[PDB]
């Protein structure tokens, strides 16, 4: 909906809400099948130029064939696994007898089919490309007489064409040890992913999410080899499903806050910790540190809980009332101060300290806001470049209302010569206890 | 010109001079256009098959069409949002009508024309592929009757070729949220970006410079995807303006110091931090401290101010004077004394602690030099390869002149007893005052 | 062999034993030239489609020689160079005049052959693509007339195939400065690869690990640019030797070990550090920090030295001994109890603290262990999956033996009034001193 921010300067912190968020919580495994034709190399008497080019992109379908074989003898483990085991099942009992024979004979007559497997699953199977067919019907009569039939012209370009989507999904495959992700347009076509993803029990709503995001589902999706066998070439595509849908999201900005002091050797320096995506969960709130593990389109974000901390939702007190005691909330400290600033979804902090010189520009109009020492923040909203040092920084133009929340830095509420000013992983009530420590040894002493 | 190094053998650390740097402090923005054609799909009696292969290249196009199109519809955002207003502000007026009629009016005879946008701007744009034109001329009258007329074999080729880049810039934007980099030579080839370097407003020194570095342009380059509109698609090619050019530039290179006793527990280290990149500009120093967003040939470096810490210059007096007051230089504690080795740019910095057998060998001649305990340093003159332990090292074989100046290690001048062991980001001063708190508590005591 | 594993219930720490790794120890280089046509662009009077389309794919061939020329003119460092010596010396050589001559006579009847260089190195040398022979004499006679002979449509796609891999290879060099990892198909198919490697000075035991493992194989390879020449294309193929052969290595996994009081501010943390791969090498122990370069398949691991850490055997005594005094072993501690899980070899390390939801279910009987707060372990033997909080991991069904080494967590030998927090880098004699430290200012007081 309305995208806002509240910036705070007493922690030089800002909060982005308004997202809503859409939380992988399963999976939905699909089977994607290629008819392949076991014709091992037949020589017949040949010289026509026509008869050579066959020949040769058949020699490049038997050395994909042979490769994709030897990567499914032995499989290296990829950093996948823990994501994969839903993928995993439906390949072991692929390699179970009669198992690959039955959703053969489910897309005997049509290309997309549900296939009740062992294992009581009733997975949806597809069949992108048919070599086997069209090997045995325009190819074995050129390669299997006496001397070798001649084929028209059409057919030779037909054939590299078709042969073309199993060489580059060989590539793939190969050089990924059968786990490809994101999963690309050759394992799987535009086209057949929204079938894909419309023949799935999923709400109508859930329908819409996925086909207006496909490349965000793309991103989060995986592609796992199966196996080849009786000339069938099979390989599990992982989709998310997304157990969490709308939930309220926000995104938390942090930036040193320093004193000002105008001797160097007697500043202090806190950063509050734990910066990025915070989401609405299950009554805790999902955190995700890393910032690759979430997808943002415009007021919605797509993140994985594969790569989560699970937090009690009194974590959003460190954003209102950063001494509260319900929640410990993290700081770090240092005597670290070097200007920075950090583009937010609506503004920007900017955390000024020394000589720097801190400005913010329109571009019309030159610099519109000179910051002084310290940490600030300025709004979108006639500011288009933020400028520290000699960097300059982009600020998004995205609409929203920003929130200047006024209060005293708190880093002046602490005595310099009694800070803790190395901590790396610390806590509001730590570095109390560590004040409390260093007063009990002033008053000993 | 020449490259020369400097090791302290007080602070176990070198720096690398004589570096010439290009360092990004503008974007050049170039639209590229290309021409397609609104043909909605038609069917005509069909069998030949000529007909046959051109329809399904022709269904080709339209998903790429279509595929552009979804994409555009909902655009992700990237964490390159801050490096790209220059080229999204192209895009923006690219939507408002009569421009892309403006830019369809400039490219009706000509590959190449300056245009003149609404902003005022005088962006070059350029049209590189010619659909609309294809398709209209030898596809349409083979489609648009009441049966199909028959295309000649080169036409079915030409049209796999011509399509084709259309195709692999569909995958790159799909795949990349609109926005990629380094620019491919399907964005754009070398032919047409030599070209597209000489028709800019730069000096024919600065010409010369991109020319000759188009593989580190294109890697400091971005292309961003603007509107499938009127059968024109187009994007924007965000191109570096190097603001600052020939600047002295320097590379600095840490290794552990520590102290040599031969009784476990007893032993203190000390590493001077931030390492990397530095280079005058404007007063100051920029300062990179990500190893990637540094491109070097030969002498010479290309940074992105993008990701730089602007610094006082006298940061450079932590090379010559680590004690001295204009600047508190930053280092590191701890005990962790494991050998290790930093292959410099002309020789090698090795710290030597334990058991660990480590030497320097030439190729013929074998080892010719072995480190005791401590940290030492070898020149690159002679030497091959070091060797630390059980990994080997190789030296880079550039010609340059190093310097060895010795001096007593630093870690020496501290009392073990009240040395702070487990500081992450200190600095010279703020160790000492640690150790000043240390010793009015014993005093105390 | 057998996987085993050891779940340490002291410190928080699992060791999955029983992998034989090869180590790689040296490099062995190999040529890979392309004979190329010098055709400087000709013209004739051509109209007929079929020439039209050689000019277009000749132009092809042309710009991606001027290209390779570029890139040879000015080559970038790479962050490679420290592992690339033994090929960029073969490269060297290669610009002697006479030295590309050897090569271009030695392959003048075979595609295969070794041949002895300067420096007297004797490599082998491929030719794996031949346009000089197939523009000399299928395409001159069609461009070097008074009018241009029409070349059949046969030629036409034949030189669009063959051309491919050379435009292929140009794209890869050109986006990486000459030095690819891994080596792709286009670099080096896979038939080439194990022609390759079984015309190597290895036995015959190590020709079936790499003839086994070849994508490992690539994925530890360099390809790297030489020079153009005299109508040759020459590139340097730096192959992988493994000097350390079927030698024990183990994974040790580390979790946050914290006490587990119901009153937040009275816990403590540690946490076992270097968790990684660990090999026995020459008498002393290779450790592995970085996650990356370590490749595993089965019971098998591959490991670069290049990117090790040389530590003394004793190490292993973490293991079974944290308190022992061989060796100081590492912990990093904090007040920062968030719960989390680890996936290890065998079965899954937890860590639990606070209200966190810990569980371990099997597929079909759901939840079959509840976690309580503290550290344990559960094994891949009836579980499938592990749910802490919001996340849900997946087990490894790797089958081997899990073993619980029951002992009390060395949490609990710790005063939390004395204890420090807040290390990063410690060790356990580290914090013995600093427990001392801070006794002796309270006897003091
Ligand atoms: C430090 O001492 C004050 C004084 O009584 C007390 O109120 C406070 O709770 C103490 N802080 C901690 C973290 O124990
Ligand atoms: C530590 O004490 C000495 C003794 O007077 C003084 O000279 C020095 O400046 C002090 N160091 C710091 C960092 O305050
Ligand atoms: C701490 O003191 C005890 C008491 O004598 C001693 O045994 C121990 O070795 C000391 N620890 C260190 C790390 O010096």
């Amino acid at each position: 909906q309305n995208i806002t921010e509240e910036f705070y300067q007493s922690t030089c912190s800002a909060v982005s809400k308004g997202y809503l968020g859409a939380l992988r919580t399963g999976w939905y495994t699909s089977v994607i099948t290629i008819e392949l034709s076991n014709i091992k190399e037949n020589k017949c008497n040949g010289t026509d130029a026509k008869v050579k080019l066959i020949k040769q992109e058949l020699d490049k379908y038997k050395n994909a064939v042979t490769d994709l074989q030897l990567l499914m003898q032995s499989t290296p483990a990829t950093g996948s696994g823990s994501a994969i085991c839903s993928g995993v099942a439906v390949c072991k009992v692929l390699h179970l007898e009669g198992e690959v024979n039955k959703i053969k004979s489910a897309l005997l007559s049509t290309n997309k089919a549900v296939v009740s497997l062992s294992n009581g699953v009733s997975v949806l199977t597809s069949k992108v490309l048919d070599l086997k067919n069209y090997i045995d019907k325009q190819l074995l009569p050129i390669v299997n007489k006496q001397s070798c039939s001649i084929p028209n012209i059409e057919t030779v370009i037909e054939f590299q064409q078709k042969n073309n989507r199993l060489l580059e999904i060989t590539r793939e495959f190969s050089v990924n040890a059968g786990v490809t992700t994101p999963v690309s347009t050759y394992m799987l076509t535009n086209s057949e992913l929204l079938s894909l993803i419309n023949d799935m029990p999923i709400t109508n709503d859930q329908k819409k999410l996925m086909s207006n995001n496909v490349q965000i589902v793309r991103q989060q999706s995986y592609s796992i080899m199966c196996i080849i066998k009786e000339e069938v070439l099979a390989y599990v595509v992982q989709l998310p499903l997304y157990g969490v849908i709308d939930t309220p999201c926000w995104k938390l900005h942090t930036s040193p806050l320093c004193t000002t002091n105008t001797k160097e050797g007697s500043n202090i320096c806190l950063t509050r910790t734990d910066r990025g995506w915070y989401c609405d969960n299950a009554g805790s709130v999902s955190f995700f540190p890393q910032a690759e593990t979430c997808k943002v389109q415009s007021n919605r974000v797509f993140c994985d809980t594969m790569n989560s901390l699970t937090l009690p939702s009194e974590v959003n007190l460190c954003n209102v009332d950063i001494f509260n005691p319900k929640y410990d909330c993290k700081i770090m400290t240092s005597k670290t101060d070097v200007s920075s600033s950090v583009i937010t979804s609506l503004g920007a902090i900017v955390s000024c300290y020394g000589k720097t010189k801190c400005t913010a520009s329109n571009k019309n109009r030159g610099i519109i806001k000179t910051f002084s020492n310290g940490c600030d923040y300025v709004s979108n909203k006639g500011v288009d470049t933020v400028s520290v040092g000699n960097t300059l920084y982009c600020v998004n133009k995205q609409e929203g209302q920003s929130l200047y929340v006024k209060g005293e830095p708190i880093i002046n509420f602490y005595d310099p010569l009694v800070f803790p000013s190395d901590e790396f992983d610390a806590s509001i009530s730590q570095v109390n206890e560590k004040i409390n420590q260093s007063l009990a040894f002033i008053r000993k002493s």
